[PDB]
């Protein structure tokens, strides 16, 4: 059973499976190790894919069940939710995407190994199967892509039945009457918005003073919060959770308090969602025997070439430092594999966008106003509301705005922050501009197609550069 | 009552009203003259705005009335069309956009003169009102933005009742049982697609050998045609219309033959849509008395500052050469007015995008394969199908692809052509790339937000640059 490889990838997540494919394309004999039943890691199985599927489906449910479709001349007697059918469509997307990775591995002649991976030597990886079966691989370089896992709340045991994490919250069998989310981060706000649309009464409790996680612009966060409240999403900010106990009748009691201290309360809910964070996963990887020490938060220290302390062992994705996003792990996998083949390795995390797929969407890349103030950077602001964008008005969906942050002297774009329709696609134009160091005037002078949401992005850059836009 | 002005703009369409606002913001005393009851010209009143409104409205009708919403767990007993309510939604959007132009003229202190403008001298414009009153404007500069009108078909009379132009097709009071469209250009394909979704039996008769107009890539046109045909849109290509007769029964008989000439045939329809094109509009503007001769197609010849043969008289928009598009006219108005203030004037018609708002959408910018072969340019092709895009599969909407055309030696992007979901927004990123002269590798190396349709644009550039993509 011995196999020999040039590169051995542990984990089949976005970082792991993309890194594996690129290595084969570079000419390396490549092996990939996955312990779970399917390829694709967190994002495809319990992450991006199922959550975005329910966000899109719940959004169309809201459009038909509400007043939107009636205003367009689409008349329906009565709209019913079929949660089982909605969940199967989610499952059909997960199944096609997880299955696609195996087909991509086969097309590129990438060897798939089923089992739990352990690095037993400098040039050796051993995969153990479920039955006790064993697989040893002799390889020159190792790439660690073991990813992340849920962060447990100390003193709450998640049973994935009525006190749930992101995984269980994605597969609820019926709509809860009242739901509590622990943490108003990107994950909590998306999942809470799904169940809010489907009929649940959702309240979010957050220790910090804002929604959307770290890196989000504060003005964007407050406006995003006001819009969600108008939808029915409730928030208890600057409040801490002390404990949660499931009562005998079936209702969970969550004890909350003001984060600073005081204002004690207990809230009861049918379903409790705990998503306060994620953390790198290195359990049973045996780093100690290799001498690879973890940082205080559990990450593998790595250098700019994504080498660990041992030159032939690398680490990428959520298991190393940086923002825990799928496209971030996908890029580290590509360049790390390119670096192994002698190529250059460079990545700018300031050019990494973040997207929240609620409705309205939120997206941003680069620096926020708070970051610029802390660094002492002199900047100017350009804003353009979606109420003045022709596509948004024609659609009758005009929440939010585009905010551009530009250098005061050079007019260079330092940050783009979008709240409203089409934020996700729009931030990609912003990332391309930041990669090139483009100015606000540059974007203002590029001819944007009439009746696109991206015209708001152009006009906001015009307001930051010229001082005024045309349509507002 | 004579008025003194620095700039006098004739026409309040996208070129005219944008040029008027920018000139006022630049410090000029500005006057804008409009003969029609509302501001906004063709695009806002009978053009982009009402057609795109009906396109998205009929699209939502097709998903609710069709198989899409039922597969997402959204269950409805009976879906019925209320055409008057749908036309009401269209009219409400037209009224909000035209009214917004009046407010922007008020905010920027644009003098709005209602009436028919005529150039009565080199530095004089005379507006004649409906009641015969006259308003004389003594002005330093004149800007002609008199726009376009529908091209009449020789031997066919349009009454806007059962033989209609685009204007009449936008306000039909009943879904025709059968409709024939003369012209399979961008306008014809959109309007035909709207009425096809609402129940019409639609056939388009096109003189050329492809659908989508001039400049569209042939491979994209053939694939776009195949998808529309499977939706039920029928096409008779390389076919011209020789005549149309209103029969006694109330149905129109359309006589057709091969565009080059051949055996005649008859097809019958309830409503005939004539959109074979549009032509520049300069009627009774006083060009003959000034010495401004028109070109063979009716356009005003202008130099790089958009000046006519008379240096202080300018022309922009649909009345001059170049793509007859709203964002093309808006940009010409901006730079022309900036040139009047001494600034540089630059527009690259190769970087001006084109969008068709069907479902699937079509969008492109730069050069097609035919143009590159015609120019003798050695290029390489990168393609990525939307079937391999994670966002498309999660949505279950995977028609089409992204095709990138790159220079064979320098890897520089020469053209981007998108057929599928979100092409309209995606093309604006492509326009910025062309503006900077980006390479395929540059775009592939920019970090695109995961779960966006724009990832297909990135991977198509990776396929063109490296030779292979990751997920296909
Ligand atoms: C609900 C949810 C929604 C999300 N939505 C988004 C979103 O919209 N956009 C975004 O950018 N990010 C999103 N994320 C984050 C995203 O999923 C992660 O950033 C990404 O999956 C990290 O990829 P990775 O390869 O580094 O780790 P993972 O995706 O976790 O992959 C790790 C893989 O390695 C395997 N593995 C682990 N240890 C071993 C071992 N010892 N031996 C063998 N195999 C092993 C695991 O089984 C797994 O298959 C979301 C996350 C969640 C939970
Ligand atoms: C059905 C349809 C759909 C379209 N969809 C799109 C689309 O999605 N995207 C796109 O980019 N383009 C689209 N177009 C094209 C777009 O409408 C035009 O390119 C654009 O309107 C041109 O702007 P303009 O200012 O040059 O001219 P116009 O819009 O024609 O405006 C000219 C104005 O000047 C006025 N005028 C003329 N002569 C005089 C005079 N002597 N005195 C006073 N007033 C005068 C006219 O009444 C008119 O209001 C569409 C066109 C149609 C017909």
């Amino acid at each position: 059973q011995p196999i020999d490889a040039d590169v051995t990838v542990i984990g089949s997540g976005p970082g792991g499976y993309v890194a594996a494919i690129k290595a084969a394309q570079l000419g390396f004999k490549t092996v990939c190790i996955e312990k779970n039943e399917t390829l694709g890691g967190t994002c495809l199985n319990v992450g991006c894919i199922p959550s975005k599927a329910l966000l899109n489906n719940s959004h169309y449910y809201h459009m038909a069940h509400g007043k939107d479709f009636a205003s367009r001349g689409i008349e329906m007697s009565e709209v019913r939710l079929n949660l089982d059918k909605m969940m199967e469509q989610k499952s059909t997307a997960v199944k096609a995407l997880t299955g696609g990775i195996a087909h991509l591995f086969k097309q590129n002649k990438v060897v798939h190994v089923n089992g739990y991976g352990k690095i037993t030597g400098k040039n050796q990886v051993t995969a153990t199967k479920a039955d006790g079966g064993t697989q040893v691989i002799d390889t020159k370089n190792i790439l660690i892509a073991t990813g992340s896992e849920v962060t447990p709340f100390p003193g709450i045991t998640i049973d994935e039945d009525t006190i749930v994490s992101s995984t269980g919250a994605l597969s609820l069998k019926k709509v809860p009457e009242k739901m509590v989310v622990i943490g108003a981060g990107v994950i909590g706000v998306e999942l809470g918005s799904v169940w809010q649309r489907l009929g649940a009464d959702v309240t979010a409790v957050e220790f910090l003073g804002h929604v959307g996680g770290v890196g989000i612009d504060m003005e964007i966060s407050k406006n995003f919060q006001r819009i969600l409240q108008k939808q029915g999403f409730k928030f208890k900010l600057n409040t801490k959770v002390t404990g949660a106990t499931k009562k005998s009748d079936g209702k969970i009691d969550v004890s909350i308090e003001a984060a600073s201290g005081g204002k004690a309360e207990v809230i009861t809910c049918d379903v409790l969602l705990v998503c306060i964070g994620r953390r790198p996963f290195t359990k049973n990887l045996g780093l100690e025997e290799l001498g690879i020490e973890l940082d205080p938060r559990g990450r593998i220290p790595v250098n700019t070439r994504f080498q660990t302390k041992i030159p032939n062992i690398y680490a990428i994705g959520d298991v190393v430092a940086g923002p825990m996003l799928a496209h971030k792990a996908e890029d580290e996998g590509i360049i790390c594999v390119e670096g192994m083949a002698g190529g250059a390795v460079h990545i700018d995390y300031n050019c990494v966008p973040s997207v929240i797929y609620t409705h309205p969407e939120v997206a941003w890349v680069g620096k926020s106003e708070e970051q610029l103030k802390e660094e002492g950077i002199e900047y100017k602001v350009g804003k353009f509301p979606f109420a003045a964008n022709s596509r948004a008005k024609t659609n009758a969906d005009t929440d939010g705005m585009v905010k551009i942050l530009g250098q005061k002297s050079t007019d260079r774009v330092l940050g783009a922050h979008i709240l409203g329709p089409g934020a996700g696609e729009m931030v990609n134009e912003a990332a391309l501009a930041l990669e090139y160091g483009a100015s606000c005037e540059d974007i203002a002078r590029v001819c944007h197609a009439h009746l696109t949401l991206s015209e708001a992005f152009r006009e906001a850059n015009l307001a930051a550069s010229f001082g005024k836009s045309i349509n507002f």
